[PDB]
């Protein structure tokens, strides 16, 4: 699975780590994250994230 970065602040979603404090377990593909999830650091939505590549 690929990493995704927040294009507003630079936060990096790493699927191996997930974002467990907000309900996204290690191993979840970004695709599969609930679509109401927001960037844990600046709060913008998933639509500001882009695939790293
Ligand atoms: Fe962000």
């Amino acid at each position: 699975m690929k990493k995704y970065t927040c294009t507003v602040c630079g936060y990096i979603y790493n699927p191996e780590d997930g974002d467990p404090d907000n309900g996204v377990n290690p191993g979840t593909d970004f695709k599969d994250i609930p679509d109401d999830w927001v960037c844990p650091l600046c709060g913008v939505g998933k639509d500001q994230f882009e695939e790293v590549e």
